[PDB]
């Protein structure tokens, strides 16, 4: 339990050893989730990179937020991927947010408070519970096989993961700075560990 | 009666089975009408899609709001259509509303509160009374013949239909959120039914 | 001419020298009028005060919006007054405004968008054209005889006056913030002058 | 005499029969004039069209406000014309107003409150009095010879014509909506006549 | 320098020894100021207490935010006091903020984002620079003479003092949690000192 | 002596007879000056033109503000000129202001309140005392030799000439409208003379 | 000691004699530093130029803020250089400044308050103490060898050097105008010396 308020992780150089793991105290399978966070990187025009990696035993790409080169964010559940295209690119800390529900397959997506159209992905799926979370590397296995081309170089922080779908009002509250309380991955009581060259510095985004 | 406030229908996948019907129990022909509604989709740059379909026995496209690819909205009365060109495209929940009158043929059109140039269409026509309304599919018959290419993928809600022409002040009130009361198709007294995969979710637009 | 958008006048102390005059370039008698404006003061529980004063040569109280103590607003035309009772009092920027017509004498009244019952006052009257408008003081003459007990201490702004009756839709538009264009006293082209301790400050009400 | 406040003419289709006449009660030659009017059309990118036509006996193009294709408005007095070039085009109700003075030849021009550079045209001219005004058609004779390609399709209203030069303050007052009093062509006491399919509808512009 | 984010001071018992001093690095006299701060106490119904005390050499009550028993907050400048009455009392962390300008004497007041009417106080005054700030005690001298009856028992934090007047939008951002940067008394770089039984604990208000 | 406030000169046609002369009552040579004024023309996309011409006996181009075509303003002192690049052009009344000091050669330049980079020109020069000022024509001699291609067509006014370097805050007050008092060429006490077609009209810029 | 508030240095011409020297009273090696300053020049589109030059005995390019042509600013430490590209260019007084720490090699970058992505540079380096600072010239030796092509022509001022890393809040305070106190190079007690044609003039940026 460590309060990471106003602090964010820093990935200055690309390497297959700089990464952090996150421990989820949840012991029940997931029927719905909502995981989003802040990040600031410059690789949005040079090569692809991962943002949030959630890999389990039977699947190395259970939940993976990946940024496709010249397309945009590529969200995926269980292995099937959907594309959220963007015709332009900016240089600023982006705060995207997405949700998912197995009961209806709706996949919401937000970009800096602006919402995107809902899509279907893995209707009736069942996300596991015992899994490993890696921020900065796209693991192709349960805790390893990091891709140098898919690695992340920049800043990252304010990770929050729920176990249900958040209303638009709750998403606006998260984007603005209002009070909240996660139940799966709390940024105020995160239980993480540092591996490689991962330094903690104050956040740049307000 | 079912109150659909703050809720909207969602269409994540294109299909000829995902659609809803709207009951119009009015037993009097229509000499004028006005319908405003919200919609949020990204198909404005890939292929055409339908928005509002009002089909009767003698005509499948009595009142039909269609989005033509690379031109814009294509409103039609009785079968003859007019074009409202838009040189650019945006990514945001758009709120359109149009009017029509048989006594003068004037066809108004509003896009997010901004008015468009008036046009003449079907002077002296007589819209029927008994009809079927379908949101998301272009029905080429009385309750069937849905086109997969003309289907809709996105969100839709707050559909309200009157039986006369609304003043510009009334249209501004509708766009802002002020009080109102439709007399043909009320979003607060909608009598609808679910067919296919059509779920109710909170609206994204404020 | 001076654009007074987002700005309002302030009266911090009660005095017979702090007041502002408003020049109406109209040269035609008025058979109907409608003026709406904002005001925020705390004198609603200690003593009476004036809000909108419109005095002419033959009558010092042609159009005068006064707040009577322990009853409410006291609107008057030509000298005859009517009472709009309020059993309670609030502490917030209140937006009230009324209308009047000589053809029928109907006097509407609105309080923060909520309408009041219509009343009759001065059926067949003829409001003069050459007159002086004073905001903050109850003038008992053509530009003088200011009452210290009836003076105003607080804020005032967004004064807009028409020469006809506004529909409920236009009233709701004014209350919400939609576009409009006054034709008697425009807040965007107000031709006023400062006298006494009257400072310009940003408005508190949204 | 008919009050045309908040109402405007509608030209939905192009034709040589759709036009309106305006009766000027002035019986004295004109040494200066100023006309402001609203108009909302979509023909600003397809073909030219007329806005204000003032033709007399000895000249069919005494005063003619014409919109040239791909350049802009082409104002003219007596027969000699000058060009007010616009490098871009918009889609919104535009409010133009221009002035002229025979004593100095100065030709002012305003576009939505923004002024244009002054120019000279017909120094020492003398505009006649007995003439016919046509809104929507470019007449090539005294009350006839309407051009099909030079027709107007859209809305028009709030036409006011003075007999002198208006100060920039008065022009801003007109643009914002403030009080005024014409003496040659009053929109509040217009004496007009209808011909063809010309319907009166509430204005779209605020 | 010490960052006091998410932390607040605690005054559990009334004593003439428990207080905190604040060092202002400003060496220029003040013509305007604005102090927003949080506080949560229960003495709002038992006896009076001080909130913000700013005393100098020539005046022991230069700037003093005091809560009068059964009346409300009693703001004062230089020695002249003004009353902001409130007929109701609540038990919750209240966020008040006030401003002042020597050029106009206007003194604003905000209570949990809700604004109060503006008043005049000490027009043309000049607040000194070399002074001592004490939170929790009403000092009757330059660093002493604390009143046990006027002492404070509760929590206080997030004190921020500017050197000018804040706009309503800035006050709204302060109350909500938006970014800001003080120039006289920064809660993120407070240079304070502890005295007596004053412990730092996480804040209760969100 | 005459007040030229709120009025500006008008040049409707290009001619070698339209110009205005200004008498400077100063009988001492100039070591520094500051000259700025308002102007509104459309020639900035067709051909070059002069703005402010200050010619003396020994030099026809002592101080001359010229607008080069496809580059921008070309300031000069004594005969040596410099270039101020503007990669774009606008259609609006532009208010530039520049200064110069012989003791350091520094020449400043402002554009509608926005400042430009500092440069050096004629270090140690000595501007003469007796001269003729011509607005609208580029004189190649002491009161003659006007170039038709370098003439000015548009409006001009607000001419002010100091005899030293003005501070940035003074430039800001000049651009906004604050009080000032020239000592060489006052717009409130200008002693000018008319020649050609030069009419006085109210200014368009606020 | 000299207070250089509201004043800035001016380099009007490129030359090998115009430069300013800065004396650092620090006698301890630097493990972290932070330089912030203002600058306004027009050479950002013609050729490269230096901004901040910090050369030592064993290294002529220890700390050098250089603007590379058609890419952007090129910060370097010890000899290794990293490029901060900018796809566009502006004409305005720009305020950029960076930080650095040898403990982890993290290097920040801010552009008018907007932060840039963090990078690694010279992990474990040790910046010397006895060095010479030159503003306007890129010294290739300890106090000489200035490049004419790399010289600076424009304005510069408000130079402040710390000996640690500044928080984002402190950076925002510096950018806004709040108080601060350097410990190695204070703009309020700068110990400099003039050489060549370097004149002091009031700053243009607010
Ligand atoms: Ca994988
Ligand atoms: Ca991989
Ligand atoms: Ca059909
Ligand atoms: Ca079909
Ligand atoms: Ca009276
Ligand atoms: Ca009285
Ligand atoms: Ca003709
Ligand atoms: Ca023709
Ligand atoms: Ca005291
Ligand atoms: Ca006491
Ligand atoms: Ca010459
Ligand atoms: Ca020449
Ligand atoms: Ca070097
Ligand atoms: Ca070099």
């Amino acid at each position: 339990q460590t309060d990471m308020s106003r602090k964010a992780f820093v990935f200055p150089k690309e390497s297959d050893t700089s990464y952090v793991s996150l421990k989820a105290p949840l012991t029940k399978p997931l029927k719905a989730f909502t995981v989003c966070l802040h990040f600031y990187t410059e690789l949005s025009s040079t090569r692809g990179y991962s943002i949030f990696s959630y890999a389990t035993k039977r699947q190395d790409n259970e939940i993976l937020i990946f940024w496709s080169k010249d397309i945009g964010y590529s969200f995926t559940v269980g292995g099937s991927e959907i594309l959220f295209e963007v015709p332009e690119v900016t240089v600023a800390p982006v705060h995207i947010c997405t949700s998912w529900e197995s009961a209806s397959g709706i996949v919401e997506f937000w970009v800096d408070g602006k919402p995107r159209v809902r899509k279907s992905l893995k209707k009736g799926y069942t996300v596991g519970a015992e899994a490993s979370i890696i921020l900065g590397q796209e693991q192709d296995s349960f805790g390893g096989n990091f891709e140098g081309s898919q690695s992340l170089v920049g800043d990252i922080g304010n990770v929050n993961m729920w176990d249900f779908v958040l209303s638009p009002d709750e998403i606006n509250t998260i984007y603005l700075g209002g009070p909240f309380s996660p139940n799966v991955l709390n940024w105020r009581a995160l239980k993480y560990e540092v591996q490689g060259e991962v330094f903690t510095k104050p956040q740049l985004w307000p």
